[PDB]
């Protein structure tokens, strides 16, 4: 009958380990012992397991693979967990603990599909990439209301204990999921969705399924314009959001809200060999109707600027056509008018027209339009003067003192300008589409909430730029709140309460690397870009050697290296990258022509008009004699999160990619160790074993299962499993 006890259910089938035969039986009784060695000491991440065959007082010998025998101080050997183990669902079981162990754990789940694996509290997810039917709604209805210990590792697990942790402590909750880019966030985040979805949703007919429906349609229309593809991820999220997922006092989802950040708004004219733009540009172009590709003058991509210098126009197993239909679907569902949705569209192709103006040198060094048939199309789904749009692009009015002076730009700064155009129309449209979401998700005060939070992951590129910067420094971040929650808070608590606990040093801390990031007193990088982005006379390389002078062989995160003068390194958690500083002080500024402004204002679009007349769209923090920069106001924007994330009970899923090929059956060692490292999951686990998770005070210590406030002789007999704090009692392990 139930599953989870049925060895023949799909459950056991996917989700639980696969019965060992009477040979596996033979070698799991056997005596004999294993260490996990390196063949080749070069290569410390690539093991193989020796039979211990002798030992001294400090010591083991044992056989390799070849044959030859080895030795090595027990205080250095990695030694093998009795095979009983391989496979164990929580790691936190297991007898030894160390890096080849932990790895061996991880690959003999993956080896059979198994992708989930607890670490001690945090859930650790592997990417099969490749589909595993685990995610059906029979999968959901098996978690509901299931104890973690009483059911296998899954995302779904993890997402109903924080539901109820929710409800049992009337405190919100927060879903941290970790990882680099292509690990596995953006799928576990949907995951969690329609998890709670389903769980809390409302159980009655169709309309009690319609704002749970709306909620899972809206990723569907931001993937659509926010990912596209990298050299590292086919589906990489180009912005990071917080998802809140809204409850009632009853435990019944009463809304959702999202929350975008850094859109990579440069991606819109740029792409690197073999990537692509946002997807939406390919569903557009594929899917659009006879009719409308000649209301909109489109074409083939290979007929647009913004769509034909990477060589890619075109994912493997993606129809772009099928999913312009699945995009369109969500915008229904959600409450895109057909009106909406065309203006879209007209603002996307518009956007491929503009990409496609020519500039030319005139008689002198300014710039001219000859051909005026991109001008004049893009002009045209625009709804906006072609001829105020072309004086707007090459001969910009701004102020000189108070003297209003004409400018004459040469092509390449009419180009930029240009661009310039571009990005504020994608950035501010993804916006509109994120508010026009949100009015509809939010229905209601919230009682409560469960927020996901599933960002661009880090990345290294052969040219990283201030976008990377950004993205890498929120890793940083997240990174160290997983630290702080799992060390620091946790070792602070058993110092109050003091329960006799000798502070224990794990070694993970990025606050040095966040702080030559965003640190104030002294100036970090970012604060040092922001006073050259307001200095009048500063270039991208003045504001590199500023940045050498203040940290070249002064902060050791830091690096200046000696092969380049426009380029210098950061030591993050996951890896040194260097940052290539073209252009960081326009990125920064993030310029764009009043009179392009002007021009679109007047356009005779209703969503057009909306992008550069709502002041919560168009307008800037104009906070001092300047606009805010990128670097202010999104270090506000993060320093937001996660003053929010603080008033919310964090649980972790640390998402493992397992090789740079986004191949299945493929788990490579030193790219998953790498990452099991850098993301502190040993040391998560050993925190996990040698501390005491749960504590209650003495006085609400009374059963919750006589009254003094004592938890007086409630000794309910180990006087090793426990401690009695200043003022609570504290659990080894297992209660
Ligand atoms: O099954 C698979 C599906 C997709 C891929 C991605 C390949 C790829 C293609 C590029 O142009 C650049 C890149 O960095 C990677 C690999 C395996
Ligand atoms: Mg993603």
């Amino acid at each position: 009958e139930d599953p989870i006890h049925d060895r023949t259910s799909d459950y056991h089938k996917y989700l639980k380990v696969k019965q060992g035969d009477s040979d596996l039986f033979k070698l799991t009784v056997s005596d004999k012992r294993y260490i996990w060695y390196n063949p080749d000491p070069k290569e410390r991440d690539s093991y193989e397991c020796g039979e211990i065959v002798s030992e001294t007082s400090d010591s083991f010998t044992f056989k390799t693979v070849d044959g030859q025998d080895r030795q090595v101080k027990k205080d250095d050997a990695n030694q093998r967990n009795p095979i009983k183990f391989d496979g164990v669902e929580d790691m936190s079981e297991l007898s030894y603990l160390n890096e080849p162990a932990v790895f061996h754990n991880l690959r003999v789940r993956y080896n059979q599909d198994l992708i989930y694996t607890y670490s001690g509290l945090f859930l650790v997810a592997v990417n099969p990439f490749k589909r595993i039917p685990i995610y059906t709604q029979e999968m959901v209805d098996i978690f509901k209301g299931r104890r973690r210990n009483e059911v296998a590792p899954h995302i779904f697990a993890i997402s109903d204990v924080a539901y109820r942790s929710m409800l049992d402590d009337r405190q919100n909750q927060s879903l941290l999921i970790t990882g680099e880019s292509g690990a596995g966030k953006t799928e576990n985040t949907k995951k969690v969705i329609q998890y709670l979805a389903s769980v809390a949703g409302r159980n009655q007919a169709n309309g009690s399924g319609v704002l749970e429906q709306q909620i899972l349609q809206a990723n569907p229309i931001l993937e659509a314009f926010g990912n596209a593809k990298t050299t590292r991820n086919n589906n990489s999220s180009r912005f990071g959001k917080f998802i809140e997922i809204q409850f009632n006092s009853a435990g019944f989802i009463s809304g959702a809200s999202i929350q975008s950040y850094l859109l990579e708004k440069s991606r819109v004219v740029f792409q690197s060999e073999t990537e692509r733009n946002y997807h939406i540009f390919y569903q557009l172009l594929a899917g659009a109707t006879a009719e409308e590709k000649k209301a909109l003058h489109l074409a083939g991509p290979e007929s647009f600027n913004y769509l034909n210098q990477s060589g890619c126009v075109d994912i493997k197993g993606v129809s772009d056509s099928e999913e312009f239909k699945i995009t369109r679907q969500a915008m229904d569902i959600v409450g895109f008018s057909q009106e909406e949705q065309m203006s879209i569209f007209k603002i996307i192709a518009g956007i491929l027209h503009l990409g496609n103006i020519k500039f030319e040198k005139g008689a002198g060094e300014g710039a001219v339009l000859k051909d005026k048939t991109a001008l004049n199309a893009a002009s045209t789904v625009f709804g906006v003067n072609p001829s105020v749009l072309e004086k707007a692009l090459m001969e910009p009015r701004i102020l000189a003192g108070r003297d209003l002076v004409a400018q004459h730009l040469n092509v390449e700064k009419s180009s930029s300008s240009r661009d310039a155009l571009v990005k504020a129309l994608y950035g501010r449209l993804f916006l509109w589409l994120v508010k026009k979401i949100n009015n509809v998700l939010c229905q209601e005060r919230k009682a409560y909430f469960i927020g996901v939070l599933d960002i661009s992951g880090f990345e290294i590129f052969k040219v990283n730029s201030f976008e990377q910067l950004c993205i890498n420094y929120t890793n940083e971040k997240l990174q160290q709140f997983f630290n702080h929650h799992m060390f620091k808070l946790e070792q602070e608590e058993y110092l109050k309460e003091k329960i006799n606990w000798t502070f224990i040093d794990f070694g993970l801390d990025s606050q040095a690397t966040i702080d030559l990031i965003d640190g104030r007193q002294p100036p970090g990088i970012l604060a040092l870009l922001d006073e050259q982005s307001v200095f009048p006379n500063a270039t991208d390389n003045t504001l590199i050697t500023k940045l050498h002078s203040h940290f070249s062989k002064k902060n050791a995160k830091y690096e200046e290296p000696r092969f380049s003068k426009t380029e210098f390194g950061v030591t993050h958690y996951a890896g040194q990258v260097m940052y290539e500083i073209q252009d960081w002080l326009e990125k920064n500024k993030d310029p764009l022509q009043q009179d392009l402004e002007l021009c679109f204002k007047d356009s005779s679009d209703n969503v057009v008009t909306k992008l550069f007349n709502d002041p919560n769209i168009a307008s800037r923090a104009k906070k001092g004699a300047n606009f805010i920069t990128v670097a202010a106001q999104y270090k506000e924007q993060l320093a937001s999160l996660m003053a929010t994330l603080e008033t919310t009970n964090p649980h972790f899923v640390r998402c493992i990619i397992p090789n740079n090929k986004q191949l299945p059956a493929k788990l490579e060692d030193k790219v998953v160790l790498d990452q099991l490292r850098c993301n502190g999951v040993l040391e998560g686990i050993r925190i996990t074993r040698k501390g005491f998770p749960n504590r209650i005070i003495y006085a609400d210590f009374v059963k919750r299962y006589r009254d003094a406030e004592d938890s007086q002789k409630a000794t309910d007999a180990d006087p090793e499993q426990y401690r009695f704090g200043i003022t609570k009692i504290f659990f080894r392990a297992g209660q």
